[PDB]
DNA sequence: GGAGGTACCTCA
DNA sequence: TGAGGTACCTCC
């Protein structure tokens, strides 16, 4: 039923797979599925085409990138695995610990991308999917 | 019947005879009557009390200032008798030449302030008031 | 100028 | 967060 907020085009990235990792300042003990909703900011066609750019080199240069990196919606979801300490990241993470140098970093595993993406308002931290849209994200799931 | 548009408080301040002249970047050709606008800029009421504590060291405790600064009006008008440059224009004022460092100084005398202002829009440099507006405020110079 | 689009900032 | 007030910026 949790959420995260993630501003696009990093959102998109998340729950394709290309970006594996989320930074926080904060810790959350939530494991397991977690939704992934696009905040309300729009990125300007610069930093989508930079940011592209930079995960080509970093994944290779065929990886497929959304067509839209759409604002304020439900994506899809991660399994939030583990919740690490910047320490604890580079220990354990060394190929893909310069992803983040946030003080938490949010280990991220089985993206799911959503066909259908539904509108919605995020909150700060994890915050809780409404019933509705919650049902109707695990049925698009198929 | 020509106008130049100044930033409130300064714009009241000069109608007053409180400030006595008016820096720009340019130069002007222009000698006598000039009526004074206000911009459409408001002041905060902190740059208001500065400046009058300011022009109360340089003038006197007791100088008389405006009750308000309203924006986009027109004021009254000076007699601009020279356009100084810099350096004319502290060999020819010392006593107040640390009053503006613009390129450009226009010195200001006989100054009055409409008892009636009148909304108006303004326009960069010195522009033409139209006839109208200009007749009303010649006839509120009484 | 004056007008208004946009980026930035704050939020009992 | 998302919302919107405000300051900043540009202007055939």
């Amino acid at each position: 039923s949790w959420c995260l907020s993630v501003h696009q085009p990093w959102a998109s990235l998340l729950v394709r797979g290309i970006k594996r990792v989320e930074g926080r300042s904060w810790y959350t003990p939530h494991r397991g599925r977690l939704w992934i909703a696009a905040t309300a900011k729009k990125p300007s066609p610069q930093e989508v085409s930079e940011l592209q750019a930079t995960y080509r080199l970093l994944r290779g240069k065929d990886v497929e990138f959304p067509n839209d990196y759409p604002s304020g919606c439900l994506l899809g979801c991660v399994d939030l695995i583990d919740c690490l300490s910047q320490k604890q990241f580079k220990e354990q993470f060394p190929d893909i610990s310069q992803e983040s140098d946030s003080p938490f970093v949010f280990i991220c595993k089985n993206p799911q991308e959503m066909v259908v993406k539904f509108p919605i308002k995020g909150n700060p931290k994890i915050w809780k999917l409404d019933s509705k849209i919650h049902q109707g994200a695990k049925k698009g799931l198929m």
